[PDB]
C-alpha cells in the first residue's frame, strides 16, 4: 500500500488530516529553503563587512571603508544612526549626551533588525507545536471508529478493530512527520538570528567605540 | 444522550463561537492600529527638532497614539516652564512615555485571555466527558453483571467524540492566542521606537537650547 | 445520580470526592466574594486616576483627592509624599527627597499587590494537587478491580466493572476541582497584575508632581 | 508479601511521619516570628528618626529582628565616627541590612529542603514498589506456565498499593513545602520594609544634619 | 527471584542494561558520598571564620584575627584579594578605583569557589538525564521480545509474554533506581553549593565594608585634622 | 519496508554527524584550555599593564591571552591624547567583555547539532514504530485476521525502530553535556584573564593621574 492508497481508503476526517499536514510540511521546507539562502547570503555580506571596518582608527576612517558597502548594508545602516546624531547636535556642549543618544538608536536598530529577521519563525512555531494536537485528534478519531466497528458488527476482534487502528496511528505517523521538522527548523533559525544578533551588535559596539574616542580626543582639545 | 457529556459538548461549541467572534473583532483593531503606527513612524522619522515633529503631528488624528506621546512631552515642558534643571525634565518625559507604552499595551491584550484558557482548558473539559462517558458504561457493566464488549461500545464511541470535539475547540484558540501575542509584542516595541523618538528630539533640543544660552 | 454513585462507592472514594466537592465549594465561594472586590477597587482608583490627571501642582492633587475617602489607594501614595515632605523639611538635598519618596511608594505598591493576593493561594493548592487526589483514586480504583478478580478467581468484564467505575468517578471530580481552581487563580493573578499597574501609574503621578514642585522651587529661589 | 515493596511502604509512612513533624515544629516558629514583626513594624512606623526608631525598640527582645537590623545602623554610623562621606556610610548600611534580610530568608528556609524531596521523590519510589511486585507476578507467571489471571491478582493489588501510598506520601510534603515558601517570601517582604524604614531614617537624618552644619 | 538470578535469566541486551545503569548508581553514591563529607568540612570551618572575623572593627584587625585560619583558608584568601589590591595600588589618590577593583576581585573569586564547588556535578546531571533513555530502551527490547515470544510459540496467552513482560519491568525498576537519586542529589548539591556562595558572599561583603570604611576615615583625616 | 528502512539510514547517519563533532571538538577543547590555565597563572604576577605584556610577549601569535592584551594595548594607542581615564577603561571593558563572548559562540559550534540529534532520534525511532505497526494493522484489515500470532513479526520489527532510535540519541546527549560543561568552565576562566587585564588598565591609569596631580 502507498501513501496516496491510504489516503483512498481513510475516512473524510483523517484524509483532511492528511491534506492539512502533509501542506503544513511543504511551507515548513518552503521557509526553510528560502531563509536558509537569506541567512548565509547576509551573515557572509556582515563578516566581511566587520572585517573591514575593525581597521578603522576614527568615525571618519570607517565611514571612507563602508562608502562602497551598499544602500542595503546593515553597517552603512549604523554608521548612518551615528552621522546622524552628529548633525542633529551640532553645536552641542554635552558629548555624553550625543554617546548616550547614538547608543540608544544603535542597540533600538540593533532589535528591529533580528525582529525582521524572524518574519517566518512564527509559522514554524505554531506548525511544530498544534501539528502533534491534530494527530492526537486522529488518534482518538481512530479508536473511536473502532468502537463504532464492535457496536455495528456486535463482534470484538482484531479484524473489526483493524481499521479504526491503522487510521489512528496514520495521523500519529503524520503528525510526527510534519511536527519534528518544524521543531527542529524553529530552533536552528532561532539560534541563527541570535548569532546574528550578536555579530551586529559587534559592529554596533565599534560604531559606538569609534565615536565615544573621537568625541573624548575633541574634549581634550578644547581643554 | 447523556445530560453531563451533552453539557460539555454544548460548551466546546460556545468556546468554538467566542473564539473566531475574539478572531475577527480583534483582527479588525490591529490591523488598523498596527498600519497607522507605521506611517507615523515613517513621517516623524523627518523630524530635526521636537516643535518640527509636531508640525508633521498636527494631523495624525486626535486618537492618535504618536500624537498622544508627542502631547506629553509637551505638557511636561509647558509646566516645567521656569526650571532650571534640564534633567529633570528629560527624566520626568521619559517616566511619563514609559509608563504610557506599558498602558497601551495592557488595553492591547484585552481578549488574549479568553483565547488562553479556551485553548488549554477546551482539552481536559473534554476529557471531562469520555472519563464521565465511560464511567457510566463502566457502572452498566455492574448493574446489568454484562460480560460482551459490544453491549457498551455505543457509549465507549460516544464518550470519545468529546475528546475529539475538545482538540477541534483547542486547536484554533492556541492558534489565535500565539499570532496575537506575537502582535501585540510587535506592537509594543515599534511604539516603543516612536515615543524613543520623541525623548531623542526633547533631549537633542534641550542641550542645543542650554549650549546658546551658555555663548 | 452523584448521591447514588456516592452511596455505592468505598469509603476511601466517598471521602476524596467529599474532600474535591469541599474544594469546589470554596473555590467558588472566593470566586465570588474577590470578583466583587477586585470590580469596586478597579472602579474606585480608575475614577481618582482621571480626577488626580487633572493635578498641576502636588498641593492641587491633595486638594482633588481631600474626599477621597480614609480607605482610598490614591490617598494613601499621596500622604506618603507629603510625610516626605514634612519629615525632610530643613534639608538642602531635593534629590534625596525625590528617591525616599519613589522608594517608599514602590515598596507600598508592592506591599498593596501581596494584600490583593490573599485567597489566591487556596486556589493554587486546589488547582494543582486536585488532579493529584484524581489519580490516587484512579490507582485506588483499579487495586479493588484486582481485588474483585482475586476473591471470584475470574477475569471478566462485569468482575472488574465496580473497580473501573469507581477508578473513574475519581478523575472525573479531580477535573471538576481543578479545571475552575486553575482558571479562576490565573484570572485573579492577571487581575492583581493589572491593579498593581495602575496603581504604580497613579504613584507615578505622586512622583512626577514632587519632582516638578521641588525643582521650581529651587528655580525660583535662584 | 514482598520484600522490596514492604521496604518502600515502612518508607513513605517513615516519610509522611517526618513531613507532619517538620510541619508542626516549624508552623510553630514562623507564626511566632511573623506575629511579633508585624507588631514591631506598626510600632517603628511612627519614628520620624533613626533616635526615635531606637527608643520604640528598646522594649523589644535581644532576639528581635528589627532590633536587629536597627543595630547594624548604629554600629555602621559608630565604626565610620570622623568621615566627612554621609554617602559612604548610607552605601555600607544598605548593603550590610540587604545581606541580612537575604541571610535570615534562607535561614527560615531550614526544613524545606527534605518537604521538596518526599514530595518530589514520593510517587516515583511508590511507581518503583509498584513496577518491582508486578515484575516479580510476571516471574511467577513465567517459571509455573500459568494462564489464569486471578492467579497473580492478589500480588497485583498490593504492588497498585504502593503507588496509592506514593501518592498519600507526597500530596502533604507538596502542600506544605508551597505553604512554607510563600510564607517565607511574604515575610522577607515585610522584614525588606523593616529594613526599608531603618535606611530612610538614617539616610534623612544624615541629610537634616549635614544641612544644619552648612548654615551655622 | 534473586537480582543476581533476573540477570542470568535475562537477554546479553538487558544484562548489557543492568550493567550500565548499576555502574551508574555506584558512581552516584560515591560522588555522593565524599561531596557530602568535603562540603560539610567546607561550611563548617566558613561558619567559625565568619563568626570570628564579625568582631572586626577595621581591615587590619581583620587579618590580624584571619593570621592563623590556614593556608587553604576561603576567608584568608579574600583578605589577601583586599590587601593585594591596596599595596599594588599604593601611590593612588583615587580611593574608589581602589574600592571598585577589589569588590571586581573578590565577586569573581566567589564565582570561581562555587565553580570548583561543582566539580562531579556534572556526572549527576548526566547520569539524571540519560539514565530513563536506557531505561526506555530495556522496556522497548523486552516488549520486543514478548512479541517475538507470540510469534516463535504458536500461541498467545499470559505465560508466552510473561518473559518479555518481567525483562520489561526490570529495565523501568533499575532505569528509576540510577535516575532519582541522581536527580536529587543533583539537586540538593546545587542548593548547598549556592547556599555556601551566599556565605562566602556574606564573608566577602564584610572585607569590602572594612576596606570601604577604612578609606574614608584615612581620606577624612588628610582634609581636617 | 521502505519507510523503515530510510529511518536507520537516516538514524545511522545522525550516527555519522555525532561522530563529527566528537571529533572536531575533541581536538578543539584538548589542545585551547590547560594553555589558559598556564598563562592565567602566569599573568598573575604581574603588577603592571607593561609586566603583563613582557610575560605574554612568547605566548604565541594564536593565545587568547595575548590577544585581550593587544585589546587593551589597542584602546591606549588609539585614546593617545585623551584626558578621560574613565572612558578608556569603560571602552576597553566593553572591548574586552564583547571579545570573551565572541569565543564562546565559536566554541558552542557544533552542540546544536548535539542537542537536537539526542533530542529528535527517538521521535525518528518512534516514527518507524508506528508505521511498522501500521502497516500490519492495515495487513488486518485487508486479510479479515484474528489471530496475534501472525501479526507479531512486524510489530517486534517495528519496536526494533524505537530501541536503535535511543541507541542513536543517548551518545550525542552524553558528549552535549561533556562539552556544555567544558565550554562554561572555558568563557569562565577567560573572563578571569580579560577581568585582570582591566584591573591592570584601571589602576596603571589612576597610578599614572595620581603623580601628574602631585610631581
Amino acid at each position: 500500500l502507498s501513501v496516496w492508497g491510504m489516503y483512498q481508503h481513510a475516512d473524510i476526517v483523517v484524509k483532511c488530516v492528511m491534506i492539512g499536514l502533509i501542506l503544513a510540511s511543504v511551507v515548513t521546507w518552503a521557509i526553510f529553503f528560502s531563509k536558509s539562502v537569506e541567512f548565509f547570503n547576509q551573515k557572509r555580506r556582515l563578516k566581511r563587512e566587520q572585517q573591514l571596518l575593525a581597521e578603522a582608527r576614527s568615525l571618519n576612517q570607517a565611514n571612507d571603508i563602508a562608502a562602497d558597502f551598499g544602500s542595503k548594508s546593515l553597517s552603512l545602516h549604523l554608521l548612518n544612526e551615528a552621522q546622524n546624531e552628529l548633525e542633529l547636535s551640532e553645536g552641542s556642549d554635552d558629548n555624553e549626551g550625543i554617546k548616550e543618544r547614538t547608543s540608544f538608536r544603535l542597540e533600538r536598530r540593533v532589535a528591529a533588525v533580528g525582529r525582521q529577521m524572524g518574519r517566518g519563525n512564527g509559522y514554524l512555531a505554531t506548525i511544530g507545536a498544534i501539528s502533534p494536537f491534530v494527530g492526537l485528534f486522529g488518534t482518538v478519531w481512530g479508536i473511536m471508529n473502532s468502537f463504532i466497528g464492535i457496536a455495528q458488527t456486535q463482534t470484538t476482534n482484531l479484524a473489526v478493530v483493524a481499521p479504526g487502528i491503522a487510521e489512528a496511528l496514520l495521523a500519529t505517523a503524520i503528525g510526527l512527520v510534519a511536527a519534528i521538522p518544524a521543531v527542529v527548523i524553529y530552533n536552528v533559525f532561532a539560534r541563527q538570528i541570535g548569532g546574528f544578533k550578536a555579530m551586529l551588535g559587534d559592529v554596533a559596539a565599534q560604531v559606538l567605540l569609534l565615536q565615544s574616542r573621537d568625541l573624548d580626543l575633541e574634549a581634550s582639545a578644547a581643554a
